[PDB]
């Protein structure tokens, strides 16, 4: 839950009057081949402190990568489309070090086009597409990633932060990461991912985030980690977020380490046609472990769950697995209600985790234990509707990704907090 306000301190409209800085005056040229990375450069360092970079209307190359820096009450105005053409690795777009920002388009139409299916195609990976480290006080809306090589969007070490109306469209495979999270008080709404790993991922050290009304869309689905030595995540609230078909519904990864996890609450969420629904597991086999008796997970509460997975034969629709040498203490869940997409029955497993709710303990001697229960009939509610964009089959890995229009709903029976700029 936020701690406080989030968001740039000063306005676009101010910033701009203040100076805009168009890129079209610092050699950058609408012909989708002439490399507008100097121009982005050439503009920020002209507008870094107090003015607005506009990027006009139009398609452009990027051919050489921008690191923006040191910016203080700025902004850029994304109103045209960013096509790849640069093959080297790294961050397409990075802001760093920057306080009073914003990103956004006017229109609801500027985007980056990634062209990852080019890396995919062939086995490999290329750069990420969008990274903001180390800022502070802004919003990042009103815009369209799509098919990054490598990760999408990634929030590394930020704060008092907004990020919404955005719809991010990557291939069907892991390791492109939808947005990625760490720092405090930030506030993700009302964004739709399609991808096959992170949709929207909270990492450590982070405190204070709140993430709401998101839409993966064929998704690796929500998470939180990998989480390893020294953790400390605290104070996050994720709620109404739907998925479907998608790896899980909401996953806690760690493989030993050590630190906490505290206060998360994971309530209103749908689930359809997933692998997994709730998998809190302290062994994930994807990771090397990490030296420590494992990350302690505290007072985390899952409410009000409902819909269907694949197979809950196969992968137990909730899982909590936690560290023998670090038991999770004070889970609460409470009104989970998923049935089986096949088969007649399902399991329940729990290891180690000690609260108040289907296969936990409430017992004082927090000793490790496996169980797992089978439930032979559907849990009573389990009936939750679907959202009419669901993706009927995903965008594959060798062919160049359509760009995405921004929807205006993300959860059942919401609408969205904030109108498009266009
Ligand atoms: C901005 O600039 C970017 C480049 O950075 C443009 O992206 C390229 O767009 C063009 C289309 O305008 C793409 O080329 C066409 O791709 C077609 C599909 O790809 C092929 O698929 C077949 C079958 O799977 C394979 O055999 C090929 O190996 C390719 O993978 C392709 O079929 C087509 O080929 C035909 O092109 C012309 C006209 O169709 C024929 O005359 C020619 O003989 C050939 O047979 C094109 O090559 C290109 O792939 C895109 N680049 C990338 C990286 O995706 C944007 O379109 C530009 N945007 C704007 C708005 O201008
Ligand atoms: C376990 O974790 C939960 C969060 O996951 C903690 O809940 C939070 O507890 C506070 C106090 O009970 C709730 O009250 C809030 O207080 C502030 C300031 O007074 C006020 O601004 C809010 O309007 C609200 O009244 C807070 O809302 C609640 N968080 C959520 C998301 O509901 C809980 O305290 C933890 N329990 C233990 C034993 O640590
Ligand atoms: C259950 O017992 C211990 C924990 O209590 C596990 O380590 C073991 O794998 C079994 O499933
Ligand atoms: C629950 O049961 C499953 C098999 O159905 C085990 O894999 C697990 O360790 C626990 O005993
Ligand atoms: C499956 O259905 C009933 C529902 O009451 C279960 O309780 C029982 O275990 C059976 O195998
Ligand atoms: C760990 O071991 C103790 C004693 O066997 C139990 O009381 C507890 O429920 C858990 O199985
Ligand atoms: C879980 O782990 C404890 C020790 O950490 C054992 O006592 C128990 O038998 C189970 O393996
Ligand atoms: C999980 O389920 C098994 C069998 O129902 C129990 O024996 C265990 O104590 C835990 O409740
Ligand atoms: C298997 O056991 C769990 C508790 O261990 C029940 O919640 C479930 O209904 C099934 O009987
Ligand atoms: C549900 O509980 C056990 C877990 O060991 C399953 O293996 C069995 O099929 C039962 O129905
Ligand atoms: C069956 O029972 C559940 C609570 O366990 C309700 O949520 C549902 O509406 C139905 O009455
Ligand atoms: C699932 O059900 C809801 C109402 O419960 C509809 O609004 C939706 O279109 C879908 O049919
Ligand atoms: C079960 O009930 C829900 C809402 O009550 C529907 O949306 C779903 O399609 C199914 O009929
Ligand atoms: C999800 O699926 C239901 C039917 O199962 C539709 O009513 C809805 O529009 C969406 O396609
Ligand atoms: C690109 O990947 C293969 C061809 O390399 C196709 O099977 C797939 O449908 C996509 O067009
Ligand atoms: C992927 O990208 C290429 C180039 O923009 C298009 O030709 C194709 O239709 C899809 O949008
Ligand atoms: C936003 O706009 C869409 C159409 O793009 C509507 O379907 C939705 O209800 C919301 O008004
Ligand atoms: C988003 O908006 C649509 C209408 O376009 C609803 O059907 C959905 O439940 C959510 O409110
Ligand atoms: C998105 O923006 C609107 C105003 O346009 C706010 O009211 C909302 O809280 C969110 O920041
Ligand atoms: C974006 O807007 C189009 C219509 O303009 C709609 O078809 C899409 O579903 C929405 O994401």
């Amino acid at each position: 839950q936020l701690s406080g306000s989030v968001g740039p301190l000063t306005s676009a409209s101010t910033k701009g009057a203040t100076k805009t800085c168009n890129i079209l005056s610092y050699g950058a040229v609408a012909d989708n081949s002439t490399d507008v990375g100097p121009a982005i450069t050439s503009a920020w360092a002209a507008c870094k402190s107090g003015g607005l970079v506009y990027i006009p209307s139009g398609n452009y190359a990027l051919n050489t990568w921008v690191t923006l820096t040191g910016g203080s009450a700025t902004a850029i105005q994304l109103d045209g489309i960013i096509y790849r053409t640069g093959t080297a690795s790294g961050n397409m777009i990075a802001v760093t070090d920057t306080t009073d920002f914003e990103l956004f388009s006017s229109t609801s139409k500027g985007a980056v086009q990634g062209f990852g299916y080019v890396y995919h195609a062939e086995g490999t990976y290329g750069a990420r597409i969008l990274r903001l480290t180390d800022v502070t006080h802004f919003s990042v809306h009103d815009i369209i990633l799509v098919d990054a090589p490598a990760f999408h969007f990634t929030m590394d070490t930020c704060s008092d932060g907004e990020v919404y109306n955005m719809a991010i469209r990557g291939g069907n495979e892991g390791g492109l990461d939808g947005i990625d999270v760490w720092g405090s008080n930030i506030w993700v709404h009302d964004v739709e991912v399609t991808n096959k790993d992170e949709c929207v991922t909270v990492k450590s050290p982070a405190n204070n985030i709140l993430v709401e009304s998101i839409y993966c869309n064929w998704s690796g689905g929500c998470a939180m980690g990998s989480l390893g030595a020294d953790t400390d995540v605290t104070d996050i609230v994720y709620r109404n977020v739907y998925t479907w078909s998608s790896n899980q519904m909401y996953m806690i990864k760690s493989n030993g380490g050590s630190g906490t996890v505290s206060n998360v609450l994971l309530e209103n969420f749908i689930g359809h046609g997933n692998a997994y629904s709730l998998d809190i597991d302290g062994y994930w086999s994807s990771m090397t472990a990490v030296a420590g008796d494992g990350v302690q997970l505290n007072n985390i509460t899952v409410k009000n769950w409902k819909g269907t997975e694949a197979n809950g034969a196969t992968r137990p629709p909730i899982r909590v697995v936690c560290s023998d040498t670090a038991p999770c203490t004070d889970l609460t869940l409470e009104d989970i209600a998923i049935w089986t997409e096949s088969g007649s029955s399902e399991l329940y497993l729990c290891r180690s985790a000690y609260g108040s709710g289907y296969c936990l303990k409430d017992s004082s001697s927090h000793t490790s234990y496996t169980t797992t229960s089978t439930v032979t009939a559907a849990p009573s509610g389990y009936s939750a509707t679907t959202m009419a964009a669901d993706l009927a089959t995903a965008f594959g890995l060798t062919a160049s990704i359509p760009i995405p229009t921004i929807p205006t709903s993300f959860y059942p029976g919401l609408t969205p907090y904030s109108a498009l700029a266009g």
